[PDB]
């Protein structure tokens, strides 16, 4: 037998970084979930109990501290490359570093209209995330997303004209519920290394916040022919803003809200137009994925 | 060997409603899950196999969605007292009902800074809850609560003078991160029925609203002496906008976030005064409780 | 506004012990998640931000630490009167302590039909538990139970009889799958304090393992007229083996499993006594509770 | 813009079957989740609203049922096997079936030291797993795996011989706790179709077993100079035992139990070869990876 593969290192470091203005008093936290993944010529240490290549999983807990000590911990598409580069630099047989971050919100307080300079509140838990692989003499790639943005419309949802045959059940319908939790996935070209990601920090920001808007605006705008037309003309549109992304990848749940026929009782009506009490199920769900790139 | 107590009924059953304004085109939507739980002259169920005396729970769910069907299940106080009465008025035999409702956030979303008529979205997972117990002959107890509202501050939080003994290590301080995840429950006077529940209607709605406001008021504003002293604040705060409350009890976790002491890194100062990188500790947490009522 | 009730303390404190035989050299592991809640003469820590009467909760961690240390940690019934009982001696002005104590299975591993001398198996998710309740003056009140215990059973359960009314759409049944998980709590006689809980330390193991006998055989045994008559059943046959237990309170979710109907498809049967497979609900569920005590 | 990829599906389809042996009374349950993803001609539903091509999840969702009533569901490779090949032979435009699924434990009870013949009780969240690809032209790919083994041993680890540089602080240790949810995959050579898979079909459990027992094993004997060494031992094995599969992968996380040091406390000695109280750490944990294959 033969190691073809090996990665080790540190999951769930909990994170937090406070930021004090020195004139306005103000001040700005950042709370984050991070891993890292090692890779490089470490296979002796599964196969002869050579400890002495590993960097321990414990001082890579401490590098991270050390490193949002002395760095910018925003946007983390940065911090990120600053800390998988650090990796690969400092020890000879270390060759990759996998980062992922998860960015936690915390959002300032509006206390009578005005912004409170210390006060936060986790408004849902939807977090932004980054995926951040450094491989020596190869670059840096990362993936920047969205998760755990829920959202419902409760009209404008069509779904028609699929498939029938003796599997089907299901009635077509031109007014339906609409819900899904969404996970949205933007991958940067390949950048040479850390200077060139450097170049491009405004960007990282600014396409988020694009990725977030194009994505609400789109869902509650579109007279929905189906999870798939839609979750598209998100995806095009994020491409369209950005030249610098190569693909865009959505993955949704369709999550089931069905009508409850009451009829037997008294003849009450509740279906179709007359449809106003409904039961959510928890599952199955249905999940379609989709990745975009360009021509 | 005796029943000494009993209630039986059906948890989890989760409930969506929309509303149609006919003329602007506007949709509202509630989401709620329902416990309902059934006490009375029911022993004989356990007992005797005696299975002429449960109203099944499969029955109790079909009246949860038929009463959501006639009724408005918004504030969740008259919907839950509505549901609670029906069983007490319905059975000869039911005598107590007991209603717990959970009110999932369902907002409407702002698209170009336009309010859009049928698109939502979750913002946070803090819910708001009723408990409502309707006890034939008794009235009805309503226990109304917010919960799962996460805040931080950053500073304007000390906690010194405490006890010291041979068990105590904790330094004292002078200011420290404080965050916690609010459980806050207002109990109603007793209503003598549904008549009267329907004559303080707008009080629920308004009741909720300043419960929220004066706990992230407070809580932003208080130079916190601890976590005691701050609760105490809100609760009497509450308590005296309205009079129809009787006691106020607060449930706080202090979800610590630890200094990280890195001076043994290249003399890297990150404690007291110049701590900027936190760990944020899962567990064990403080929890603090407290009950205030009138004097 | 006036205090009406106040505790606080710590959640969620993890502890292991391990005991190692000096001669056999078999160890054995135990962990628990412990809170501690104290109440007595602390309202000035809430109205006056008083900490002089507050032990801090970080004090009340390293208590549990210390206490653990120099006692043993089984039976959990011991070492809960244990910890809260220092509280209320330790401290003049704390007049009670509640302590929760949840235990984890660790089970000893068999390696080749021979118990492993040091390592350990996780065989599922069910629990031990505690609640201590020290009072000063008042003795110390123990409530023990099992909780998530998980069974099936395929056959043997009916569920017929029941009201039937115009809320009625649920069939009878004289074959139905039964599937719960198994609360259950037994409340013992007081104690005076902590030399009459040493006392009885042997019956508290052998109390533990005899409820979970009964639960499991009568479930297994029981051709079940409804959850409320098998749950019966158990409760009665525990407080006939255990003269020192004053109630058994049981909590059973009823966990249901749906016929699915195929003979749209090709006329295939898959209902009564052809049904093989079902559909397990995530939601909604029957939740069945009963408190059985002494005539 | 173009479509690079796309899948779709319904996914947490929970199933239930039972076998009823006719001659001996005997009942044998078996529960899982099943996820089935589709891919192949279906990009005009994305880019052009043509649901033409979309056989609807929900009838992916009834064809998982049918299929269960008609085919055994065990061993799980082959249950997966049936259902990819469906939908690829009776569809012409979908290319690919990606099916998960997870099997839940119902262990048979013994009640007096006898099987019992319908009775189960959830014996640990360990699951048994598959992931099947079955793609036109190119056969059934099958990964097999456990996950949610949660064990500890309490002596006999070590982790010393690691790099020091200026970012460590972890003291060599020759004695430590070392505990660990294990994730072990399998993944078999390539079978070219279902009468391929159909002819290994006895060899599937008795992996799982084999898989299993090597784990424990090595895990309870091995003294363990890392999680590298000793999972890497576990694999070997495996490999041995089995011809037919390609590689192993293992994924480990590190749960540390760290000591607390108690001499601040009247001289308490609770470290190194005194350590008896231990503090679980939820977060942060290693996390080892490694894939072996043949040479
Ligand atoms: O077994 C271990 N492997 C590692 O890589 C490591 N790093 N810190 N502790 C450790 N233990
Ligand atoms: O065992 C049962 N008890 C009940 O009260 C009930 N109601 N519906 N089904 C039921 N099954
Ligand atoms: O606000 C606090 N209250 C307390 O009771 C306490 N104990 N430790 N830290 C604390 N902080
Ligand atoms: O939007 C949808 N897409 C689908 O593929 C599907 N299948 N059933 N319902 C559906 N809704
Ligand atoms: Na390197
Ligand atoms: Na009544
Ligand atoms: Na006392
Ligand atoms: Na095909």
């Amino acid at each position: 037998s033969a190691v073809k593969a090996a990665r080790y290192g540190k999951d769930n470091v909990r994170v937090y970084k406070v930021h004090k203005d020195e004139k306005t008093g103000v001040q700005t936290v950042y709370e984050m979930t991070v891993c890292v993944l090692l890779e490089g010529e470490i296979e002796t240490s599964y196969t002869k109990a050579d400890n002495s290549v590993i960097v321990a999983t414990d001082s890579i807990k401490n590098t991270i501290y050390i490193t949002a000590k002395q760095n910018p911990v925003t946007p983390p598409e940065l911090f990120g490359s600053i800390l998988g580069t650090h990796f690969i630099e400092k020890y000879n047989h270390i060759h990759a570093a996998h980062v992922n971050i998860v960015c936690h919100r915390w959002t300032r307080m509006d206390i009578d209209g005005k912004p409170h300079p210390h006060s936060f509140i986790r408004d849902s838990e939807e977090k932004r995330n980054v995926q951040v692989d450094v491989v020596e003499g190869k670059g840096i790639d990362i993936k920047s997303s969205l998760s755990g943005l829920t959202v419902l419309k409760s009209t404008n949802s069509q779904f028609w004209g699929f498939l029938r045959d003796e599997y089907t059940t299901l009635k077509e319908t031109w007014d339906r519920i609409l819900s899904t939790d969404v996970d949205a996935t933007w991958q940067w070209k390949n950048f040479s290394g850390l200077q060139e990601v450097r170049s491009h920090v405004p960007k990282f920001d600014a396409t988020w916040a694009t990725a977030r808007e194009v994505t609400l605006k789109t869902f509650a705008e579109d007279n929905s022919a189906s999870v798939q037309a839609t979750m598209y003309k998100m995806a095009e549109q994020i491409l369209a803003r950005q030249q610098l992304i190569e693909t865009v990848e959505y993955s949704l749940p369709n999550k089931h809200y069905f009508e409850i026929d009451l009829s037997w009782h008294k003849g009450l009506q509740n279906t179709g137009k007359n449809a106003e009490v409904f039961a959510p199920q928890s599952d199955p769900n249905g999940l379609i994925k989709c990745t975009v790139g360009r021509s």
